[PDB]
């Protein structure tokens, strides 16, 4: 019987991979598939094929925005915030941002460690089950951003709130997206104009708006700058330290030996980032030239989709690419923060926020194990990233 092309994503489980992606790989590591809004595209899965096209500008971010582009998903942005690091760039800000936002600042990390401490004795005195996201590791996420940020921690839960929508990979615009983009948008922009906010990334934007070299940087884009960043680093760390939790929780001889172990856990992070699902969607670009890419000829105009656990979970480049093992000669060659131009600027940070957690719950926790079986986790659909809507555990 006739069939359709093939539709992605094929699932939004990330408590496992799905066959059909060592299939794909195997057989067909550049294919033609079917995207929620009805675009085609091409779906890239070998290691070699994705750092090809992360690496090669001609397929670009920025003109994914285009209109009538074909699409992955609908925009729950302004068009002109897909080049977002662009825009910062050529507003002579990316060294201060950069800066900003690395996990260095003095007493940052203890107020990391603190914060996870706080978090999980609260737990413990409430009694299992525990919530390990929605009372963990996304609390963590927005108190950490607040404090990067510069901003009041009684902010964050509602900047939060805005996030299971802002983040939606949906076929069609969602409404409640732009309501959402332009309360958090006058949020920010009032907090340029706030005086009590001196420190952290908007303390320092704050400053240099009112810099004499600075002075025709819009207003727009510096309140920009920090719902992007917010919400960016919140999703993204905050989901990647729940779906890591299950990998690790998953695998007590691991979870074991890191307690035991500590100075172990940058590690197995980095192999927790090499094996992580959080991200839902390939990450798309469009080409703006003809371009070979294995045995196909993508041709301008056209979408390509960057399939990250492709790349990660690929043999020829990481064997038994299934398995956690800490003594890889390649440790930090995946593509959980992408690569090339526009390689994730808050990897050190990413990186701090998901070892500090463990650290702490690791030693609060140590029989920390799920609550209910593992086929009971929800799986958000029709988002940006794969989490489960509770983590139940006990301990
Ligand atoms: C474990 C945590 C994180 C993961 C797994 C992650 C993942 C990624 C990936 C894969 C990209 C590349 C997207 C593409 O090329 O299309 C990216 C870009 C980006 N990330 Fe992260 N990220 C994390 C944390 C953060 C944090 C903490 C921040 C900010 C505080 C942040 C802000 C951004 C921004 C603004 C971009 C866009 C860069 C550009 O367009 O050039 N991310 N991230
Ligand atoms: O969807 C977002 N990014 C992924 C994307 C993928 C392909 N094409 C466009 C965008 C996104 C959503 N928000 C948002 C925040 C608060 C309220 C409403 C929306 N901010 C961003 C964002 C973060 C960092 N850099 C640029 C954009």
């Amino acid at each position: 019987t006739a069939t359709v092309l093939l539709e992605v994503p094929f699932s939004a489980r990330g408590d496992r991979i799905p066959d059909a992606v060592a299939e794909l790989r195997t057989r067909e590591p550049i294919r033609k598939v079917r995207t929620i809004t009805g675009a085609e595209a091409w779906l890239v899965s070998s290691y070699a094929l994705c750092t090809q096209v992360l690496e090669d500008r001609r397929f670009s971010m920025k003109e994914t925005a285009a209109a009538g582009a074909p699409r992955l998903n609908a925009l729950t942005v302004p068009p002109e915030v897909v080049n977002n690091m662009g825009n910062i760039a050529d507003a002579g800000l990316r060294k201060a941002v950069m800066k900003a936002i690395t996990p260095k600042a003095p007493g940052l990390e203890q107020f990391l460690r603190d914060t996870a401490n706080s978090l999980l004795d609260n737990l413990i005195t409430e009694g299992a089950p525990a919530d390990l996201r929605n009372d963990f590791a996304d609390p963590l996420a927005t108190a950490l951003h607040c404090k990067v940020l510069g901003i009041p921690q009684e902010d964050g839960p509602k900047l939060f709130r805005s996030l299971s929508i802002a983040f939606m990979s949906s076929a069609d615009p969602i409404p409640a997206a732009k309501i959402n983009w332009d309360r958090d948008i006058e949020y920010m922009a009032g907090i340029l104009e706030n005086p009590n906010i001196t420190t952290g990334l908007m303390g320092e934007l704050s400053r240099l708006r009112k810099d004499p070299a600075y002075s025709h940087v819009s207003d727009e884009l510096f309140a920009t700058i920090g719902v992007t960043f917010f919400g960016a680093g919140v999703i993204s760390t905050g989901s990647f330290l729940t779906t890591a939790l299950i990998s690790l929780i998953q695998r007590p001889q691991l979870r074991n030996l890191l307690h035991e172990k500590p100075e172990l856990i940058p590690a197995g992070v980095e192999e927790l980032l090499r094996i992580n699902l959080s991200f839902a969607d390939g990450l798309p670009r469009l080409a703006t030239a003809d371009i070979q890419v294995g045995d196909v000829l993508v041709r301008k105009g056209e979408l390509v989709l960057v399939l990250l656990e492709g790349a990660n979970f690929d043999p020829e480049h990481f064997p038994n690419p299934g398995s956690i093992e800490l003594d890889r000669p390649n440790p930090t060659s995946h593509l959980a923060f992408g690569r090339g131009q526009h390689f994730c600027p808050g990897s050190a940070l990413g990186r701090r926020h998901a070892q500090i957690g463990i650290e702490a719950l690791l030693k609060k926790m140590p029989g920390v194990d799920l609550a209910v079986p593992i086929d009971q986790l929800v799986w958000r659909t029709r988002f940006q990233r794969r989490i489960p809507e509770r983590l139940p555990v006990l301990w």
